[PDB]
C-alpha cells in the first residue's frame, strides 16, 4: 500500500511534492501583479496609513505597493491586507508597515504585487528532514506506524479518569466517551467526526485529560487559524492554562481568544516590570532595544514552558519561539484538511502520542499545483493511515441539524450510523411563518427549469433563471423572519456567485443591506461552518462531481435546506439521481410559484 521502508524514502517522495507546490504558489503569486492602479489614501486612528484600490486573497497577506509615475516620488512600500473583495465591493485594502514617506499626494499610476512567503513550505521541508535525520523526533512505534510497518499494538498505562467529561464542557455521549477513553490509552489514533458530532468538544476533552497528567505541555494544532481559535476557546473553558501562538503578522487581529495570544499575555505581566515599561516606551532606543528583546524572549519562554496547552496552527508549530521544545502528546483537529507534510510539522517535535481528528468523508486539503495533488499531495495523513488499515473511532451523535436533514447524508456517506442529539422540536423556529411543502421536513428541491450560459469572463458557468429563483427564496425567508446572516447560498461556480451578488442589487425586492449580509460562496468556503438556512444553487466541478462536496453542502444547515436546480440535467450524475428520488418519496421535490407550492412529476 502507501507503505515506506524508512524515513529517507519518505522524505525522498514528499519533499519534491512540497517543492512543486511551493514554486507553483510562487509563480502564481508573481503572475497576480497588476499595473495602472488607482489608490485611495486614508489614516486609521492608530496613525498607520491605509491604502484602498480595485483590481481587474486573505486578511494578513502582504502586498507591495509601488508608485511608478512621472512625478518625483517613485516609492516602494509594503503593507498587509485588512479587507478583501466581498459583497460590499471588489475593493481591497492594506495597512502600511511604515507610513513615513507614503505618496498620499498622488493616486493614479500604482503597481500591486502579492508578496510570496516561503515560510510554510520551508517548515514542511524542514519537518521531513527532521523525520529522516532526528531519531528523537518521534517515539519509534510512531515511526513504524506512519511508515506502514507492522508493529504490535501498544497500550499507554496512564491514570484513567473516573469521569471522562471535563469541567466546563458538555457531558460526553456514548461514542465520545468511547473515543476519549480509547485514545488516552493508544500512542496513535484517528477520530472520525461527521458534521456536528463533537470533534472539537471531544478534542478539548482529550487535551484536558492529557494535560491533567505528570508530563509537559500538550501541543494542539489545526490547519486554519479559525479551527485553532475554536479549540483554544474550548480548552480555556476547562480551567487549563492555554497559550495561543500567533504568526507574527497575524498578531494584529481580534478573535474570541485574543487575550490568550502569547504576545498579549506578555503585554500583561506583573513578574516582568522592566519589560512592561519598554513596551510602553515605543509609543525606540538602541540600548533599550537589546534589553527589550532579551526580556520579551525571557517572557515568551516562561509562558510557553509552563502552559498546560499550546495552541498552534500546524505550520505555526514550526515557529522559532517554540525552539527546542519537545511535546509528548500532540492532537491535530480538522486534520483531514491538511496535507501530510503540513501535519508532520508538529509531529516531529517529539511525538510519543498522536491523535488525528477529522473526517475523510468531507473535503480534503487545498492543493494549487494539480500535478503535485495527483502524485499524492492531496491525500491527508489521516486518509493514508485509514488506507493502511487504522480504523477511526467514529463520533455518531450529531447536534447540528433537524433529524430530517441528517437522514440522506447519514445514509449515503456514513453507512446510516448517525444519531440525532437534537429533535425536530429542538430545530424549529418560533413565530416563523414560512410554510414548507411538508411541515415536519424543513427541506425541498425547488424544480427550476433554467438555462445556463458562460458569462463573458472566461471558463465559468451561471444559471440566470436559477439565480432569480434563489433571490425569491431569500426574499421569502427574510420577510418571514430569518436573519440575513443565518442564510447561506452555496453554488459551485464563481459565475453564479458574481451574478447573484449583483442581481440582489440591480433588481431585488428589498434594499441591498439585507442581501449584503447573505453569504454567497462555494462549498470550499463553507467547510467547518454552519447557517440556520442553506440554499443550494446547482447551476447544472463543485458539489456535483465530488461525493464529498455533496456531503458538506448537505450538512451546513441547522433549520432548513432548499436545493434549486434542474432535475432533468442533474440526473446524469448518479449521486444526484438518488438524491432526487429520495426527495420525491418524502414529497419535497416541489414545483410552481413559491407562494402556492405543489409537487412535480418529472
Ligand atoms: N456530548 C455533548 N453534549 C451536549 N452537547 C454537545 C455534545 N457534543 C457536542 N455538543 C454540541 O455541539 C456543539 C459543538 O460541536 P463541535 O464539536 O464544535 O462541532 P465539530 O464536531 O464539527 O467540531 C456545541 O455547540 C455543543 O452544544
Ligand atoms: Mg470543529
Amino acid at each position: 500500500g502507501s507503505r515506506y521502508e524508512d524515513a529517507y524514502q519518505y522524505q525522498n517522495i514528499f519533499g519534491p511534492l512540497v517543492k512543486l507546490e511551493a514554486d507553483y504558489d510562487k509563480k502564481l503569486k508573481e503572475s497576480q501583479t497588476q499595473d495602472n492602479i488607482t489608490v485611495r489614501w486614508d489614516l486609521g486612528l492608530n496613525k498607520k496609513r491605509i491604502a484602498y484600490f480595485t483590481l481587474p486573497l486573505m486578511q494578513g497577506d502582504e502586498i507591495c505597493l509601488r508608485y511608478k509615475g512621472d512625478l518625483a516620488p517613485l516609492w516602494k512600500g509594503i503593507g498587509h491586507v485588512i479587507k478583501v473583495p466581498d459583497n460590499y465591493g471588489d475593493e481591497i485594502a492594506i495597512e502600511l508597515r511604515s507610513s513615513v514617506g507614503a505618496p498620499v499626494e498622488v493616486t493614479h499610476n500604482f503597481q500591486v504585487d502579492f508578496v510570496w512567503k516561503s515560510t510554510s513550505f520551508d517548515r514542511m521541508q524542514s519537518a521531513l528532514k527532521t523525520f529522516a535525520v532526528d531519531e528523537t523526533s518521534v517515539s519509534g512505534y510512531i515511526y513504524h506506524k506512519l511508515l506502514g510497518h507492522e508493529v504490535e499494538d501498544v497500550i499507554i498505562k496512564c491514570q484513567l479518569p473516573k469521569r471522562f467529561t471535563a469541567q466546563g464542557l458538555p457531558d460526553l455521549n456514548h461514542s465520545q466517551v468511547y473515543a476519549v477513553k480509547t485514545v488516552l490509552q493508544r500512542p496513535l489514533s484517528l477520530i472520525q467526526g461527521p458534521p456536528g458530532t463533537g470533534k472539537t468538544v471531544t478534542s478539548a476533552t482529550i487535551v484536558y485529560h492529557l494535560a491533567r497528567q505528570g508530563n509537559g505541555p500538550v501541543l494542539v494544532c489545526a490547519p486554519s487559524n479559525i479551527a485553532v481559535d475554536q479549540l483554544t476557546e474550548k480548552i480555556h473553558q476547562t480551567g487549563l492554562k492555554v497559550v495561543r501562538l500567533c504568526a507574527k503578522s497575524r498578531e494584529a487581529i481580534d478573535s474570541p481568544v485574543s487575550f490568550l495570544a502569547l504576545h498579549n499575555q506578555i503585554r500583561n505581566m506583573d513578574s516582568m516590570p522592566e519589560l512592561q515599561k519598554l513596551q510602553q516606551l515605543k509609543d525606540l532606543s538602541s540600548a533599550d532595544e537589546k534589553r527589550y528583546r532579551a526580556l520579551k524572549r525571557t517572557a515568551e519562554r516562561e509562558l510557553l514552558m509552563n502552559a498546560d496547552v499550546i495552541c498552534c496552527t500546524c505550520v505555526g508549530a514550526g515557529d522559532p519561539r517554540l525552539a527546542k521544545m519537545q511535546f509528548r502528546s500532540i492532537l491535530i483537529d480538522e486534520s483531514t484538511q491538511a496535507t501530510e507534510p503540513e501535519c508532520m510539522v508538529p509531529v516531529v517535535l517529539g511525538a510519543k502520542q498522536l491523535i488525528l481528528v477529522g473526517d475523510h468523508c468531507q473535503l480534503g486539503p487545498v492543493v494549487m499545483c494539480k500535478k503535485a495533488a495527483k502524485a499524492g499531495l492531496s491525500q491527508s495523513l489521516f486518509e493514508r493511515l485509514v488506507v493502511l488499515g487504522i480504523r477511526p473511532i467514529r463520533l455518531q451523535v450529531q447536534y447540528r441539524m433537524h433529524p430530517a436533514l441528517s437522514a440522506f447524508p447519514s445514509n449515503i456517506f456514513y453507512e446510516g450510523s448517525l444519531q440525532n442529539g437534537v429533535t425536530a422540536a429542538d430545530r424549529v423556529k418560533k413565530g416563523f411563518d414560512f410554510q414548507w411543502p411538508q411541515p415536519d421536513k424543513p427541506m425541498f428541491f425547488y424544480v427550476t427549469q433554467g438555462q445556463e450560459e458562460i458569462a463573458s469572463s472566461g471558463t465559468s458557468y451561471l444559471n440566470r433563471t436559477e439565480a432569480a429563483n434563489v433571490e425569491k427564496i431569500t426574499t421569502k425567508l427574510l420577510k418571514a423572519g430569518a436573519k440575513p446572516d443565518q442564510i447561506g447560498i452555496i453554488t459551485p461556480y464563481e459565475g453564479q456567485r458574481s451574478y447573484l451578488v449583483q442581481y440582489m442589487q440591480f433588481s431585488g425586492s428589498l434594499h441591498t443591506k439585507l442581501y449584503q449580509e447573505v453569504e454567497i460562496a462555494s462549498v470550499d468556503a463553507f467547510q467547518g461552518r454552519e447557517k440556520d438556512f442553506i440554499i443550494l444553487s446547482c447551476v447544472r466541478i463543485g458539489f456535483l462531481n465530488d461525493p464529498r462536496r455533496l456531503n458538506v453542502a448537505l450538512t451546513r444547515a441547522r433549520y432548513g435546506v432548499i436545493i434549486v436546480g434542474n432535475p432533468k440535467a442533474l440526473s446524469k450524475q448518479p449521486l444526484w439521481n438518488h438524491l432526487l428520488n429520495y426527495y420525491k418519496e418524502q414529497k419535497v421535490l416541489v414545483e410552481g410559484p413559491l407562494n402556492n407550492l405543489r409537487e412535480s412529476l418529472m
